[PDB]
């Protein structure tokens, strides 16, 4: 494989489907990618995640280089040998994980003392041997008044130059890894649009959208994709940072978004909730104590082929490990089913369809 | 195969090495069995406890009868159905599990409130499905005065009675599982030897040594084992109940013992602690943070196949449920490859060479 090469096979409206091909394999687009902070996808061996159909996982360089630690995880032999993922792993750059400082135009300095740029993001990425690396950015925090949006988003803009410079200036990582740059703006469709045209001029990989999943809620975030995806370069990846449950997926889709990622699946899952085509339920519920059913009465994953809700409710309420493994791979895999039907409906002109039949029956 | 037979295919000394045939499977003897008190072996799917080498696992009818309930189990299918482990099943009866009460001659209640009797465990571990069920007994505190462990054994002998009767008396229990009856006496000679007699006048299909691991130390435990195991019926399998560290399971069955379970391997897999060939190991020291090699050198393990101690150092020290899967992995396998060790050693004229050098070098 190449470094890096982003295919479109079929196109439905907004929509499109495709792989992206990298040196450690193919990633088939739309995808969602299991969020793996800690080195771990939480609960499940690197096999199980791929098991349930994922190409492509994501880490973060503000966990990892607290703990435990970029260097460190390098001098093991790099972040993709230490955890058995030998797959493509996406990195986020720190530029939301303020979440959990003080600011300049250097970069942040946070609470032990920690300090991240747009030069030590790039560098911990390339230590880590991240595939596709991340801009340093900041999230604007929502809301956002028009002045402070457009004042972050300069920021964010002239630190994807300089991510990009960093990121060029290594020849080991400009050749085999990727880098995506973040679009920022708010809710605001003028600086929208001036982020994405500083980004297409510096040059990107792919780009994603950033500054949204931030409390804005659907109809808005939603709103804003309708202007802003448009903006981006259209034969590049586009990447919805943070996003999210089901219905947002397909509305992500179906307005130009070919990337995402949430805790959702993951972290729900350890806390009982589990996705179904009918929409999700709370397996802690006593109304599930003597059910016999599987999650979910389609679901091809191995969890649904073996085990009750029954078994699973009395795993959760007990607190056993055993519950959040077995809820953590079915969400996982229900998550890659609906990228597989979304990926195969645009594939087949009936992806519209889809959208409003899987909308009819989740809700 | 039949509803139960032990045959003896090997010995050396008071070792002896076999075979128990049950209607759901063969146990290899001297067997180990994981311990999945709240119908879970923690941190692992059954498959991978099978993949371990393990053949049979221990329930509790104390742990299972509060939650998620006897009746509630059998309405769903019965346990093996319930957590989906297919291969046999041993269920101690709740005589010991006065560790987490009124007693009385006829029984026990404690605290919602419940209640055990001999007919009553029998009848539990008769709705779990139980394929090899403990009689109820009380196993005696240590130490313990020679009248009260008198009295203890005695009231212990009326009960293994009233549970060969209550067992006998339920047809498709009495044809389908075996019945296990358990030793008492504390430290004691006469009272090992009077309970010893009164269980084979009763009569079961194997016979555990109780009261035992229970604070008493090795050196005690082993001179108690050693005229105790001679007393049962050497045609039987003779069962160690919560033994217990590799080296108390080797001198065990350098007495005669031929069936074992301990949380051990599980839960101080858990709380950092792995077995290796060279002694145990805590996996949260530092000097395992950079530490390439896996948990043991000639493990044959998938966790030593593929992760390293730095690895699995970050997960614990994380508190990652993925440290937890991969340490109760690791650990189960290395009880398993044990027990494979001493059944070919004793099967090769060889356990008393194995049995020195397994110490040697584990301490
Ligand atoms: N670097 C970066 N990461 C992000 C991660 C996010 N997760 C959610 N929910 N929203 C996010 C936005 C950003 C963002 O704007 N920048
Ligand atoms: N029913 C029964 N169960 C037991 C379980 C045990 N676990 C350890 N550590 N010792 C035990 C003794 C008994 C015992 O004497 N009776
Ligand atoms: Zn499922
Ligand atoms: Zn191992």
């Amino acid at each position: 494989r190449p470094r890096f090469s982003f295919s479109i096979a079929a196109r439905e409206g907004k929509a499109r489907t495709g792989t992206i091909e990298m040196k450690r394999g193919v990633i088939r687009t739309p995808a969602f990618m299991p969020v793996g902070t800690a080195a771990t996808v939480k609960a499940l061996k690197p096999e199980t995640v791929r098991a349930t159909g994922a190409d492509i996982i994501l880490g973060n360089t503000y966990h990892l280089m607290l703990r435990p630690g970029a260097e460190r995880i390098a001098k093991l032999g790099g972040l993709h040998s230490f955890m058995g993922w030998d797959r493509p792993i996406l990195t986020d750059s720190g530029g939301y994980q303020m979440s959990l400082t003080k600011q300049s135009e250097e970069g942040v300095t946070f609470k032990s003392r920690h300090m991240l740029s747009p030069e030590r993001s790039i560098e911990i990425q390339h230590l880590l041997g991240s595939d596709i690396v991340m801009a340093f950015d900041e999230c604007t925090p929502y809301p956002a008044t028009p002045s402070r949006a457009a004042s972050s988003m300069e920021r964010s803009m002239r630190w994807a130059k300089r991510s990009r410079d960093a990121f060029d200036s290594r020849k080991e990582q400009a050749e085999n890894a990727a880098l995506f740059g973040i679009q920022q703006g708010s809710v605001f469709e003028n600086l929208r649009q001036q982020s994405a045209d500083a980004l297409a001029e510096i040059g990107f990989d792919g780009y994603a959208v950033g500054g949204l999943a931030v409390g804005e809620g659907q109809d808005e975030m939603f709103r804003v994709l309708d202007f802003s995806v448009p903006m981006l370069p259209d034969d590049k990846p586009h990447y919805l940072m943070g996003v999210g449950k089901p219905d947002d997926i397909v509305g992500a889709v179906e307005r130009g978004i070919d990337m995402f990622d949430c805790v959702l699946p993951t972290r729900s899952g350890r806390n009982g909730q589990a996705f179904t085509w009918d929409g999700p339920i709370n397996i802690r519920n006593a109304r599930f104590s003597e059910d016999l059913k599987p999650l979910d009465s389609e679901c091809h994953c191995a969890v649904c082929q073996k085990w009750s809700r029954a078994y699973i409710h009395h795993l959760i309420r007990a607190g056993e490990i055993l519950g959040a493994m077995l809820m953590t791979e079915h969400n996982i895999a229900f998550y890659q089913q609906l990228m597989q039907k979304i990926r195969d409906s645009i594939s087949e002109g009936r992806f519209s369809q889809f959208a409003q039949d899987f909308r009819a029956r989740y809700f």
